[PDB]
Formats: C-alpha cells, structure tokens, sequence
C-alpha cells in the first residue's frame, strides 16, 4: 500500500514523500500527462506503468511483505500479486535514490502547461 511505499522512500532517500514526491514533474503524484522531465520523474512514470500491469491486486490497498536488507529492499512474498506490487515500489524507491544528484526543485509544483504530449508505457 502507499504507507509502505512511503516507508521505502524515507529509508532510501531521506526525504519526506509529501514534500518531495507528491508534486514533481509530470508524473510524480498529481500528473499523468506529458513526457518525463528528468530521471526522478521517469522513476514515477515507470512506477505508474508497473501499477497498471498489476491492476488486479489493488496496488494502493494491498498490504505486502518486505524487509530492509543491506541498504536495499527485499520483497519477501510467495503470493504473486503482492510480490509484484512490492516490486514496483521497491524499484521506484531505489530509482529515486539513484537519481538524487539530478533532483531539482525546479520541478516542484510544476506548471501543467509544461506537460505536453504523450509517453507510452
């Protein structure tokens, strides 16, 4: 669920998800239109595509199983639907950590007029 996605974001980036990843670019949080502005925005986009591929597990409401191991996340489910939701969140959160060097506050509360075009999953 997103309480768990938020748990993974604070441990991997040191950032608060509401201040940093709820409105950034064209896809983090309130978006869903345009092209990924940078790498962080791309982590969000891949994460939205990942969720649509697992439409049937109720991604946001699904409580899954994981642990933090050695500066990383390990999804520990047997159950296919929950392991997949966990994996979407796992790679998006580590994707955010990988790209903290390019993280630019320019993209906070990004103007809607700037999200132009379509990007295909």
């Amino acid at each position: 669920n997103l309480f768990q996605f938020a748990e993974m974001i604070v441990k991997m980036t040191g950032k608060n998800p509401l201040s940093s990843y709820s409105d950034y670019g064209c896809y983090c949080g309130w978006g869903g239109k345009g092209k990924p502005q940078d790498a962080t925005d791309r982590c969000c986009f891949v994460h939205d595509c990942c969720y649509e591929k697992v439409k049937s597990c109720k991604p946001k409401l699904s409580l899954y199983s994981y642990s933090f191991q050695n500066g990383g996340i390990v999804c520990g489910d047997n159950h296919s639907c929950k392991r997949a939701v966990c994996e979407c969140d796992r790679v998006a959160a580590t994707c955010f950590r990988d790209n903290l060097n390019t993280y630019d506050k320019k993209y906070h509360n990004y103007p809607p007029s700037q999200c132009t075009g379509t990007e295909q999953c």
